[PDB]
């Protein structure tokens, strides 16, 4: 292998075509599958991975129950091949934690996870299949990453980390990674008020991250990342359509430097966007309040404009379904002469919002990037909750 | 790995033997095994392996409730160990969606599949394990393709693909794949009316396809495909022996230009036909109304005398049994000096025949040319329905 | 690869040592595992494997009902990782059928498998995992082969195929193979008066197989093959220690040329033997009667000298437990100087004998020589019936 | 490959990281998970495995009923990826019995299992997966074993063995191994009057166990290596920190020469220290009576200083959760200056402590050093034993 290098353009995107599905709750339903969340998926020069984080315990088992709850000893980064649901017979343990990330530089995969109590959490960096390196907490208050995968650029892989209040001001830093070494520590800087759970990706020796302000915005904070320099900048997209669940109506004017606030009740999710003047697309859940239905939105100069609008729309998940995270990934590797944008929806399935089970879990949608303009239908998770009852 | 050449001609069959059987259902009892339908083989360098159409579900599960619905979001094309059953711990997704066709160019195996509504489905194209190519429906219904194996030749697969009505004309195109990319498409011609379907094998520099007409004919039609000029032509299996379902008793004569209609109360089944002059074969279900039963007839020169009957036959299926689709693929790779025939038959079982059970689903036998005298017994699914009640 | 040549001795053996144990009955009470009979083992330079006939069902699904039946189609010869017990999730399909043998050269693994009806059998020969070869019944009464390994020398693999009554004098063929093809046909010369299940090894360029005579013996009949010259002998083991099952009481004489009749109520089992003049060992059931126990026995000069009668013995499944079928194989990849002689006891579950159940399976012990003098335990299925009722 | 050479120095260790966790019996409580006991880590140069011994029976099977029998003929050594839980369908067999040990020396994987009755047990080695050499039991008293992870230095694997009482003196040997071939035979030297499940470790050219006294002493025996001379010695650990179980509350000043007695009401239980001057830790059970809790404590000099104390700790499972066996590994191919000490803590559910139910079974958690300071929380099992009633 050969390091990773992001020389190429990002594709032009008119529609989304379905990548993988792994229908994970329909077949737990009586199969040997695990309860997992905040999953994603990432590449390599081989292929393309499923991953999330495990319950550890099945779907129908026991001690599925209690699993709407974040953080365990019993949890997990486990990777999957592309399409399979996760069972405990199938699944590459990754790192140990309730919080992660992940990325291929070319040569070897990285993957980072955060374990251990609120006040005391730790990251343990894995490069090549073995631990590398360790960071202690440097706030005291839940040390959490991006829960997808991470850029890597002539070894060079940038990881967003917070550690702090999920409600008011938290320390957020970029570490530069090479082979699982740190060789930079930044703070952040920019405007964003709070960041949570970058989606990133690269094209032409830059990275973009788009996140989560769990603390005031319903604008997502957009960190940009020079890979070589190893420096940043961080704002608001400034497009007036919001991205952040929940949200308030779209004004008639978005806000690049500062949160647009309101929304109710949830003060964040994970999601994404792609972003390259005129070719931007936008996702976010239909349900301004609940994370329910998913829709991609191109919205040309969201990133720079801040009247810019929708000029085309594909529903992903339609709004009678429950969605979740979102986030962004790319197969570096394709043979192709641009990197196209895929993404994935998690389809949160459970509580709290179908608290007639006692269990919280997900399956997996993941979509790319096509130049046609093909039809589109809902992919949403496709389980009955009945049948669980 | 280089490109397959069709360089040698089509073994001579005598009989047929035994090549591999899953027994998913049997299995599925008690496992956990995939619901599928529309199976089939497809061989690489390395060996043969067995496809189908997930349902998304395994088969004791409640999500097998209502899985004799042709098309959801909850289906993908998987691939898996011949002989296997298909389980979630045990499969590839090959891509996602409710049509499919592979086969592999001697150096990366290429598999489509057609998903999202009727009026607005598209094909993904995959070469290599990535996805990359995509096809818009230009009828706007269901545009659908082979359900079994395509055929390469230096480095071209063609492959046949209708959009439009199942009951009334439609638009049948063959386009002409090479790692994945559209080199030609064509309208088709010729005097087959309705195409869907296509069961293909080649041998010395031509591809034979042997379709269903679901509109009017009880007789087959064919398609003989010139890989270098990617030119084709169409017209009806000649034979009086008529090998659709449903289909009326067998005329004294055939037709090689039209349509014999008649037949009831099933429109059309996929099938195949290994045609080559006295070396000829053609399966078909026993039942002319219904699909159960399976036999092989050696009727020589099927293809071009419309006075042609049998002179031997083999009982695949006894016809107290189920069967189903039934299709052709050829180990390209194998270690000999011709191309010998192998069909499978998929064995489905539950609706709409056996509507005592909630769901559909299939195993699949196989099997290949002997030109030995081999006896013969009914390889039918093996399964007691009273069991899944 | 290279192929094997059998030019090394037969090492000295004192005592057995465990060698695997797949506890497949016990496993298989609450996991998803084949019924099976007919088991062994072989090996090939990478390592060995466990085979088995399949029935096309787990132990726990309803499908094992009437799995006492011998032919089906819905049997397969599957092979595994040895020590682990047989699931649908990691068999590898051999061929299909109900009779079996298996070999690897040194370049690539034979198997064979007859399916059909009891009138109209065939065997199909697989090499390199494709199928090569096509053998019709000769004789239309249950063509039928060794239930074990084959043995392979400068690429020649002898198997000792039988097709004709059960119970009355059969048509035995020796067929020398390879590469799956057919170098010479023999029909069965010498003095034994029926030939089964014969079970054989190799040393210094001679092939030895011990089989079950179904017709008249309790003795076992002895098959001396020269796969360089292809020409055999046979007579019967010579010792007065009788190894069939049933068979009567040990008389004070042996008999090399014609068969010692008498035991009830069953003809016959497939068993084993290593002869090498004072280097002699005899495995038997412990019951004369019935397929209970285990016992292996040292007797020098069996081979040759009818008043020849044990000096020592182990106990390998005690008289309180069942057994079954056993038979010989090789590791003759190792890295020894000598062919370590090792055997495989089945260990049949179920009925008849157990017909408080309603299926039949079994698990498998394999065993290998020491010269050293190592204690022993009995090594017996270990289930409790009581737990599948 | 090539051997490995103990070259490199201990890891400074300030605290520990998680390294994996397998969640055995919450995902055992629903998913097909093999019963075990005794496991441990061992590493290669391609990774790490866990290794146990299997009971040859699922959790939730009936014959998981009588799981706290220590010694049968249905337990095998098994080996699976690092974080998997066992299942009958991802284990490898690495050889059958009842007490093992495993290491890989730079080239292959020996494996050793002791099997038979206790009057009559004995050792088979294997090496690259195949047996290579039998040791029968000296005294006749449960030959028995480390049951972790040997070390191998420039070929040579050393490994203690014990045959004898387990509540009086015993015949302890080391054997000193080259590709499973005995190189040389010591009895054990030294003031340790007993010695069990030693744990072993290397560094620059030396090898250290810490072993367990079931007989008198409540401070545990220590083993020093020299693997090149193939020569030992042996005696306490010095410190007054007292880490075998039961034992009595420590004493003011330690023994290295002579056993400390007391503590009730368990003789002994597997575990592990490393041991490097300043840079020293002791694992122990947190309960001075029970396998409950388990905590690292940081006592320098306690190998040499019997008044030597704890300066630092971290709790690694709480003393409301139970505990087990403990051991050693390092991952000697890992990319760094330094040798890495790590360990595993098996965490035993049911029988004799739960009562409640009928079996005997753990799960793992594995933890390795790092410099930094990092914070910890108890990673305790995590079942619910309610959930198994
Ligand atoms: C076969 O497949 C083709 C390819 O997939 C498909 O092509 C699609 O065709 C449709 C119809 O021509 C096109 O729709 C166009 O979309 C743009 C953008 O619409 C989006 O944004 C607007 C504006 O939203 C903002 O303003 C409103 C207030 O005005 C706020 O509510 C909102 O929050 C924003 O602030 C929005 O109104 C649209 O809403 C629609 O869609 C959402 C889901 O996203 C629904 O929830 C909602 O009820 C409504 O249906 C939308 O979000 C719009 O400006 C145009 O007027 C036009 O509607 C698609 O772009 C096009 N897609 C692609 C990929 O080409 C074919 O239609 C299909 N054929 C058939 C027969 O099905
Ligand atoms: C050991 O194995 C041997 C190898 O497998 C096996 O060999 C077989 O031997 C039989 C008997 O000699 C041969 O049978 C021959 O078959 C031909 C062709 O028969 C087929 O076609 C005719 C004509 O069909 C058309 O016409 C009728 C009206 O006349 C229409 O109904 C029909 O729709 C067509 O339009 C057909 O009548 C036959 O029907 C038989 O088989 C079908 C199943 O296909 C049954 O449903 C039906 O009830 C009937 O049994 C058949 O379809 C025929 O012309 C000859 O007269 C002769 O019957 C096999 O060809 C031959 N096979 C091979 C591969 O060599 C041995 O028999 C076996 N030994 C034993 C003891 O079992
Ligand atoms: C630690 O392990 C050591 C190694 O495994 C073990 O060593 C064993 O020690 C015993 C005792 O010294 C030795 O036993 C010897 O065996 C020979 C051969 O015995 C076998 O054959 C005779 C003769 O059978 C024929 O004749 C009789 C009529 O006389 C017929 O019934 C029969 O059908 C034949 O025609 C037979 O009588 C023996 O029967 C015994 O064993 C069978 C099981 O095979 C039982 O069913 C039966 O009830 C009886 O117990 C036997 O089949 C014998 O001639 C000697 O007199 C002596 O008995 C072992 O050979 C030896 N094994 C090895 C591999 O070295 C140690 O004993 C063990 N230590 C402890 C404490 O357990
Ligand atoms: C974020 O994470 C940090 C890194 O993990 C963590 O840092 C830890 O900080 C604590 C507090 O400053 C340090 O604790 C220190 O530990 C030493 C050693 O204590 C151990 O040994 C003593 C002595 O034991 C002997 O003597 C007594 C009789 O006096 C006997 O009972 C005993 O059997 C021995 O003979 C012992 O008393 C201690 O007992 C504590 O811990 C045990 C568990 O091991 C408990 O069961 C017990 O109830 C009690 O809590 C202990 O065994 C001590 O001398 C110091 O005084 C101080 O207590 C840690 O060393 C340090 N760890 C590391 C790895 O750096 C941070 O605390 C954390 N932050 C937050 C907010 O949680
Ligand atoms: C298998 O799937 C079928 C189809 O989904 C299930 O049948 C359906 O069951 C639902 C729930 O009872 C029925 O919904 C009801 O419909 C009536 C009339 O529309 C409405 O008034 C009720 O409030 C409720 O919505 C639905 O009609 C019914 N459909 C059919 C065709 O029978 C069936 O229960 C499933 N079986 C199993 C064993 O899972
Ligand atoms: C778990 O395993 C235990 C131990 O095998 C089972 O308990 C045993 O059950 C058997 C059958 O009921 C008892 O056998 C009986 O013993 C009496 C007295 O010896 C005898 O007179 C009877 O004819 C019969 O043989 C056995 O005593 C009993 N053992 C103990 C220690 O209780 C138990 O049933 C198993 N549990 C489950 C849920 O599988
Ligand atoms: C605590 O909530 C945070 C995370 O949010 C939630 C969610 O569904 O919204 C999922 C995560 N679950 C896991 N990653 N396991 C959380 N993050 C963590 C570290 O708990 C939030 O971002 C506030 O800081
Ligand atoms: C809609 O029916 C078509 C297909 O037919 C049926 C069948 O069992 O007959 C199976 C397919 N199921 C799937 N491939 N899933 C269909 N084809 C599709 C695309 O639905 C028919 O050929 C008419 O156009
Ligand atoms: C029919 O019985 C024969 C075979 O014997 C039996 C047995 O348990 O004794 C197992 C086989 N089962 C299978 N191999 N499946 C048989 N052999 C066959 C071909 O049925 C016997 O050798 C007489 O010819
Ligand atoms: C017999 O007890 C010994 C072993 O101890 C126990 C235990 O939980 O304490 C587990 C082992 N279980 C297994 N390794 N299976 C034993 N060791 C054996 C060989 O039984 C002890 O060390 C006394 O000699
Ligand atoms: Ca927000
Ligand atoms: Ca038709
Ligand atoms: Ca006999
Ligand atoms: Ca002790």
């Amino acid at each position: 292998g050969t390091f990773l290098n992001l020389t190429k353009p990002l594709c032009e995107v008119s529609s989304w075509h379905i990548l993988s599905k792994d229908n994970a709750i329909r077949i737990g339903e009586d199969a040997h599958i695990l309860v997992t969340r905040e999953p994603y998926l990432s590449c390599d020069p081989q292929g393309c991975r499923m991953f999330a984080l495990s319950q550890g315990t099945t779907l129908r088992g026991r001690h599925a129950n209690g699993t709407i709850h974040d953080r365990s000893p019993f949890r997990a980064l486990i990777s999957w091949e592309m399409g399979q649901a996760p069972s405990p017979y199938n699944v590459r343990v990754e790192c140990i934690g309730w919080s992660s990330t992940s990325c291929h530089d070319g040569i070897s995969r990285m993957s980072i996870c955060m374990s251990g109590p609120n006040n005391n959490a730790s990251a343990v960096v894995w490069y090549g299949g073995r631990p590398v390196t360790e960071i202690p907490s440097w706030a005291g208050n839940i040390l959490r990453t991006q829960e997808s995968e991470c850029v890597c650029h002539k070894g060079i892989c940038p990881v967003v980390m917070t550690d702090g209040p999920a409600n008011n001001r938290a320390a957020t830093k970029i570490i530069y990674f090479k082979e699982g070494k740190i060789q930079k520590i930044e703070e952040l800087a920019g405007n964003a008020q709070h960041i949570e759970e970058c989606s990133c990706y690269g094209a032409v020796g830059v990275i973009k991250c788009v996140c989560r302000d769990n603390w005031k915005g319903a604008n997502r904070p957009v960190i940009t990342i020079d890979p070589e320099m190893m420096t940043h900048t961080s704002k608001y997209l400034c497009s007036k359509i919001l991205t952040d669940t929940s949200r308030p109506n779209d004004p008639t004017n978005g806000n690049c430097d500062a949160p647009i606030t309101g929304g109710s009740p949830d003060p964040g999710v994970k999601g994404f966007a792609f972003l390259d003047g005129e070719n931007s697309w936008l996702g976010r859940t239909i349900s301004k309040d609940s994370r329910s239905g998913y829709e991609m939105l191109k919205v040309p100069n969201a990133e720079t404009d801040t009247q810019s609008g929708p000029i085309s729309h594909q529903v992903i998940v339609n709004n009678q379904n429950w969605s979740g995270y979102s986030g962004a990934f790319i197969d570096y590797w394709a043979n192709k002469e641009c990197f196209n944008p895929c993404f994935y929806v998690e389809l949160i399935r459970g509580r709290p919002k179908e608290s007639s089970v006692l269990w919280t879990s997900n399956s997996i949608v993941a979509l790319c990037g096509s130049k046609e303009r093909l039809g589109s239908w809902s992919w949403h998770d496709g389980a009955e909750i009945i049948y669980f009852k």
